């Protein structure tokens, strides 16, 4: 309680173990093999993000980085949070659609960039470099967010209607939530620091609920995640 941010981090913590036991609990008894990887997937992301903000909420997930003359507090544990959930959303998005192997691999490959290097960048002490690994990681976030408009055209033929549906909200809050991920680094601690700490890990917080619990929800409300069946 001695860091103002505590309460954005219990509160984080809280949510996604929330958000994690009812995706469990909702889970259970689904026997459709296609069901079971989306319940699987969409229930792990926020269990893992859940071990991650109560690492960042008890302290272990900090550390102090020198950079502006500063002692400069950062939160690392994110990233390993992000290292496993994000290619798992886009794990989710993938499936629907029935994505060809060499896209998953893309867009895998290309979220391990954008979290590699914005942890590089996270941990960087010459202030200046920071923001060219910020560059790069927008670079590898703005080529999936391409792959995510412009790599399923050969999939909409036959995709059926409920998963086109379900796909196109999905993709819509993924490209509106993960886009401001950069702007909340650019502008707080981890970049030029005009918002202060506190509302950073706010507007993270917000932002980790959204893009996890509340994706997962109209996910697996959808009837786009079971196998067409009689
Ligand atoms: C926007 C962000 C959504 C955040 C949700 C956190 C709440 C944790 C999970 C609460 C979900 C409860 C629910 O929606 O259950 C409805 C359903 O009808 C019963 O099976
Ligand atoms: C996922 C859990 C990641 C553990 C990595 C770790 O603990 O090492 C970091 C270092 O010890 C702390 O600065
Ligand atoms: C001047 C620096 C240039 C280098 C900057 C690199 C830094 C990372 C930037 C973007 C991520 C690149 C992601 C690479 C993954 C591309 C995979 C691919 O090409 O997939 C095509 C295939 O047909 C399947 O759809
Ligand atoms: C496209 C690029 C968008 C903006 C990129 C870089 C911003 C760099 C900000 C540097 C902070 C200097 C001021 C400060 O020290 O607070
Ligand atoms: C320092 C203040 C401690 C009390 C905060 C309690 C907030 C719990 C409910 C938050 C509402 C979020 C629900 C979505
Ligand atoms: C100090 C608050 C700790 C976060 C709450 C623990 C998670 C509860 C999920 C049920
Ligand atoms: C406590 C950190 C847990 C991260 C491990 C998650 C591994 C995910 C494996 C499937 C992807
Ligand atoms: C200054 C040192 C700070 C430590 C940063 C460590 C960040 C590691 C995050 C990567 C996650 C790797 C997960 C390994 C499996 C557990
Ligand atoms: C780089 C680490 C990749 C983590 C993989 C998480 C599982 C989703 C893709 C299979
Ligand atoms: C202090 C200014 C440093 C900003 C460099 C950002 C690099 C952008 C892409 C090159
Ligand atoms: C049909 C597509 C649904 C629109 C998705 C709304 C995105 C809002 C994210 C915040
Ligand atoms: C001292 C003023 C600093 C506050 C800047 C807030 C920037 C928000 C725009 C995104």
């Amino acid at each position: 309680t001695g860091r103002p941010e505590w309460i954005w981090l219990a509160l984080g913590t809280a949510l996604m173990g929330l958000g994690t036991l009812y995706f469990l609990v909702k889970g259970m008894g689904v026997s459709d093999p296609d069901a079971k990887k989306f319940y699987a997937i969409t229930t792990l992301v926020p269990a893992i993000a859940f071990t991650m903000y109560l690492s960042m909420l008890l302290g272990y997930g900090l550390t102090m980085v020198p950079f502006g003359g500063e002692q400069n507090p950062i939160y690392w544990a994110r990233y390993a949070d992000w290292l496993f959930t994000t290619p798992l959303l886009l794990l989710d998005l993938a499936l629907l659609v029935d994505a060809d192997q060499g896209t998953i691999l893309a867009l895998v490959g290309a979220d391990g960039i954008m979290i590699g290097t914005g942890l590089v960048g996270a941990l960087t002490k010459v202030y200046s470099y920071r923001f060219v690994w910020w560059a790069i990681s927008t670079a590898a976030m703005l080529y999936i967010l391409y792959v995510l408009f412009f790599g399923f055209t050969s999939k909409a033929e036959s995709m059926r209607p409920e998963v086109a549906s379900t796909f196109k909200v999905l993709r819509n809050v993924t490209v509106v939530l993960w886009s401001a991920y950069p702007v909340v680094w650019l502008i707080g601690s981890e970049g030029a620091g005009i918002v202060p700490l506190n509302i950073e890990t706010l507007l993270f917080m917000v932002l980790d609920v959204s893009a996890k619990v509340g994706f997962g929800l109209i996910l697996l409300r959808s009837r786009a995640i079971f196998g067409e069946a009689e």
